[PDB]
């Protein structure tokens, strides 16, 4: 339980100090309203916000840097698909990326060994579990 406590507080802190503090992110810190953007949710289909993957960190969905990269990356997918690669909000989106990716680089030996921690504890809960099954 320690090692995902933690890695999950450096990812919050990723998200709040360096993506949440990128100039004019504001659009991308919660969920679109459709009363505001009409027909956001008739194009985008997996829709995501910094807000969610806070929400996501919260309840310790990520485990690992991939599945953490996989929804902050929609919100640049996202926002290529709805506003076009050149819009200012993709340029914004871009940065939101770019800040995180710089982040978990910064941290990549203590991440390493988080991720390393959270596996093996997985593994050994589950081959735990396998052999009390029976009693
Ligand atoms: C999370 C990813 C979406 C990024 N995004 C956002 C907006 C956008 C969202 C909202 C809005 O609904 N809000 C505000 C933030 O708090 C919740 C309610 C309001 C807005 C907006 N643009 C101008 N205003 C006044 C927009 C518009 C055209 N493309 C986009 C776009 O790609």
């Amino acid at each position: 339980d320690d090692d995902q406590v933690a890695f999950s507080f450096i990812l919050d802190n990723i998200v709040t100090q360096k993506m949440m503090a990128v100039p004019d992110s504001w659009p991308f810190h919660h969920p679109v309203n459709k009363k505001f953007v009409p027909d956001y949710y008739k194009v985008i289909v997996n829709p995501m916000d910094l807000e969610t993957i806070r929400k996501n960190i919260s309840k310790h969905k990520y485990q690992s840097r991939e599945s953490f990269l996989d929804d902050v990356n929609l919100i640049l997918a996202n926002s290529v698909k709805y506003n076009g690669p050149e819009s200012q909000y993709t340029k914004t989106a871009q940065e939101i990326v770019n800040v995180c990716y710089q982040t978990l680089t910064e941290y990549d030996e203590h991440l390493t060994q988080l991720e390393k921690d959270i596996c093996t504890a997985k593994e050994a809960a589950l081959e735990e579990a396998e052999l009390e099954s029976l009693d």
